[PDB]
């Protein structure tokens, strides 16, 4: 048994914590969702064994910047997140969490986890969007950002459909253990 603390990150309103209920729970919210959801652990089979992976929701308000890093120490990986409908959310990931991670937590691994993206592949949404001057972020903008912030992974997901869901979390995990393994004693 291996334990490891996943902290999640990003602009108010992307889908942190829905992101969260649904990898919890197996559904996208179906009641009340909390601003915070209280954090939680979950036991996810990794080679040989078995990851206690310890998940952390946050404030993302820049209103939180002095209350939200009390949550990083120890940390393992960070999800910094992003909807995949919302461009300034994405570029909020180079201007805002990337320069606060490095500051709190220089050494700890990142994946940017597009979300919503259900509504990156709605039609009508789409169309509603670009009523608005507004089209999805493309996977070309994505893994630019990727390296942009020199992130070790990049996924788009949806909590709603579950699409590459529990996906983004395995990449978490393993990419935190690889840290883990390349950390330890030959
Ligand atoms: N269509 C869709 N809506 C989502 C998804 N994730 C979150 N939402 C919606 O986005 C809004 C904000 O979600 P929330 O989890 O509170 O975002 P947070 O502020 O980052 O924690 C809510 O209306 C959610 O229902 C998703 O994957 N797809
Ligand atoms: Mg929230």
């Amino acid at each position: 048994m291996e334990s490891i603390k996943c902290v999640v990150v990003g602009d108010g309103a992307v889908g942190k914590t829905a992101l969260l209920i649904a990898y919890s729970s197996g559904c996208f919210p179906e009641d009340y969702v909390p601003t915070v959801f209280d954090n939680y652990n979950k036991n996810i089979p990794y080679g040989d064994g078995i990851v206690s992976i310890a998940l952390y929701d946050t404030a993302g308000q820049e209103d939180y910047d002095r209350l939200r890093p009390l949550s990083y120490p120890d940390t393992d990986v960070f999800l910094v997140c992003f909807s995949l409908e919302n461009p300034n959310s994405l570029e909020n990931c180079h201007s805002k969490w990337a320069e606060e991670l490095k500051h709190y937590n220089p050494d700890t691994p990142i994946v940017l986890v597009g979300t919503k993206l259900d509504l990156k592949k709605d039609e009508e949404y789409v169309k509603k969007l670009k009523e608005k001057k507004i089209s999805p972020v493309t996977t070309e903008q994505g893994q630019e950002m990727k390296d942009k912030i020199k992130a070790c992974g990049y996924i788009e997901c949806s909590a709603k459909t579950m699409e590459n869901l529990t996906e983004a979390f395995n990449m978490a995990i393993d990419i935190a253990m690889k840290q883990r393994l390349k950390d330890a004693p030959p």
